[PDB]
């Protein structure tokens, strides 16, 4: 969590915003794909990720932050002109806006609601676990994303389904663990919400400090996970080989790392499943890519070193990535 291209921008961010930020990991890609995008942070809080996003999307982009708590947004807003000046040489030239609302129902957020297909990228940091109606939430994300858009986001997940007890406990819930999805239910909910393709970006385990909290969660292993879920009509629930390849064309990195399974060296054509090709093709990523035309259909994609895992269920991709304190 927290790469070095971001670490420079953090430094420039207001003290108050930083001291009052309560985050999971990184909910922002490090690769320069953001220039000019419209970002929306769900449960933005005091505005760390928003202001971070504000630099990355640059002068031509937009960041909208959304939160329910008057007091959190109070802090956030206080630093609009501040950061406008700090990043673009002038106050009153910021690309940052804040709405008051519940993330399950962005159409009624204030001062104005978030219309359909108005957002390139939706991010959130450690927020979604707190929601009492996840399907509604993921459906809301699907609604506001444009086609080609994606949900890039951090949150806390689980090895397994917690007990009835564990799920009712408010200390646990508030500690961000009680509302944490079993990884398999997550895959299922988000597919039901319209996202048939879930890309793992980074994990790392989440310890349980307080032993009295652990009592409710005896054997459960928790994780922190960042996931891309592009909204592209033609995605499928399986990753199919149409013999294609993609070639990253440079202009935003030596490489381009898409998710744990896919990295594209500048001018190396890399073999991709049709799902991947579609994503690259229909999202903003097309600018720094060319994608081969689809051949005949060879069954489930294999042209990848870890192709075995690429087809394994989500909770296995994770566990098998996680075993490894060999740094
Ligand atoms: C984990 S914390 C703060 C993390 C925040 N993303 C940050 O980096 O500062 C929970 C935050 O999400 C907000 N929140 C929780 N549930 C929400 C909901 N249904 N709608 C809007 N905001 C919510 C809380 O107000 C609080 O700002």
């Amino acid at each position: 969590a927290v790469p070095e291209s971001h670490r420079k921008i953090l430094a420039d961010i207001a003290d108050e915003v930083l001291e009052k930020f309560y985050g999971c990991g990184s909910t922002l890609p490090a690769d320069g794909s953001l220039e000019g995008a419209t970002v929306l942070d769900l449960g933005c809080g005091t505005g760390r990720d928003v202001y971070l996003a504000s630099k990355l999307v640059g002068e031509h982009g937009k960041v909208i932050g959304v939160d329910m708590l008057d007091n959190q947004l109070e802090v956030a807003r206080k630093y609009v002109e501040y950061h406008a000046e700090k990043f673009f040489g002038s106050p009153s030239r910021s690309n940052v806006r804040f709405l008051k609302g519940f993330i399950e129902n962005l159409a009624t957020a204030e001062p104005e609601g978030v219309p359909d297909s108005s957002v390139d990228i939706v991010i959130s940091n450690c927020v979604c676990n707190l929601s009492t109606n996840k399907l509604a939430l993921f459906k809301e994300i699907h609604r506001v994303l444009r086609d080609g858009g994606e949900l890039y986001f951090s949150d806390v997940y689980a090895d397994r389904r917690l007990s009835e007890a564990a799920q009712q406990d408010p200390i646990l819930y508030g500690e961000c663990l009680g509302g944490a999805l079993y990884l398999e239910d997550f895959r299922r909910l988000v597919a039901e919400a319209g996202f048939r393709d879930v890309r793992l970006v980074s994990v790392g385990p989440v310890d349980v400090s307080d032993p009295q909290l652990r009592k409710l969660v005896p054997d459960v292993q928790f994780y922190s996970c960042t996931f891309r879920c592009f909204k592209v009509a033609t995605l499928e629930a399986t990753r199919e080989d149409y013999g294609q390849s993609a070639t990253y064309l440079g202009g935003i990195g030596e490489e381009f790392k898409l998710d744990r399974f896919f990295t594209f060296p500048r001018e190396k054509p890399v073999r991709v499943d049709r799902n991947t090709a579609e994503i690259i093709r229909h999202s903003r990523l097309h600018q720094w890519f060319s994608v081969s035309a689809e051949q005949q259909h060879m069954g489930l994609f294999k042209a990848n070193d870890s192709y075995a895992l690429l087809h394994a269920p989500l909770s296995m991709q994770v566990e098998q990535l996680v075993s490894g304190a060999a740094a």
